């Protein structure tokens, strides 16, 4: 049972490598169709076979500033009094004056803060595999190193606010299972109680050969279907 055309093997080993000559690309592979029962079933197995050290588990609020170019100024929040004194504090605030308290925050433990070319990457989609494979560059900003010159807020921006709550399962040196339950909308209104969409995604964290990549895919696959 293989999971890539010919064409497709040969396109995805070329990302494969670009992903391991990049800096800041990142390969991931992402699973459609993931709902309640499914992200129940994935979770629970995941849980049960991965040792408590390799399992990380968040609650976390991100802030996407997208601009007219398409790319993405995000910033994810993972103290929970932070989020609540967020919500509270912005639930009225004017757009302008969230992107401008978004592009003020310097990154910490806490506060991931990333940089989305969207413009860059590639991303395919599968013949007859409910998949897509995408390679994408994402900028970190980090703390103590050099300030690079920050996007300028115009105020036509557009803010998304994804409210999530994820379990990141590290399986091997290589490749990490991550699945989330996340709430998705353009206003802070009411996020909490939006209903939930699922995602399931195989990330990588050092190059694989694209063999291994598939017979990882085929587990997976394995557990989603009935």
């Amino acid at each position: 049972i293989t999971i890539f055309s010919e064409n497709e093997y040969n396109e995805i080993v070329e990302m494969l490598r670009d992903y391991s000559n990049g800096d800041n690309l990142e390969f991931e592979v992402s699973f459609k169709n993931i709902n309640y029962p499914n992200f129940m079933r994935i979770t629970e197995h995941y849980i049960n076979i991965t040792p408590e050290n390799k399992i990380e588990s968040n609650n976390y609020l991100d802030i996407s500033l997208i601009f007219p170019d398409k790319n993405v100024y995000r910033v994810s929040l993972f103290n929970q009094e932070q989020i609540g004194e967020f919500i509270t504090k912005f639930s009225k605030a004017s757009s302008n004056d969230i992107s401008r308290y978004i592009v003020s925050l310097d990154p910490s433990d806490d506060i991931e803060i990333v940089y989305k070319n969207r413009g860059s990457g590639k991303l395919i989609g599968i013949d007859n595999w409910a998949i897509t494979i995408k390679s994408t560059e994402e900028i970190p900003l980090v703390a103590g190193k050099s300030k690079i010159s920050k996007p300028k807020i115009t105020g036509s921006e557009r803010i998304m606010y994804r409210y999530k709550t994820r379990y990141s399962f590290t399986i091997n040196k290589n490749s990490r299972i991550d699945i989330t339950d996340v709430k998705s909308s353009p206003i802070i209104w009411k996020l909490m109680t939006v209903p939930s969409n699922y995602e399931l995604e195989l990330e990588l964290i050092n190059k694989i050969d694209i063999n291994t990549l598939e017979s990882e895919l085929l587990n997976v696959f394995m557990i989603i279907q009935d």
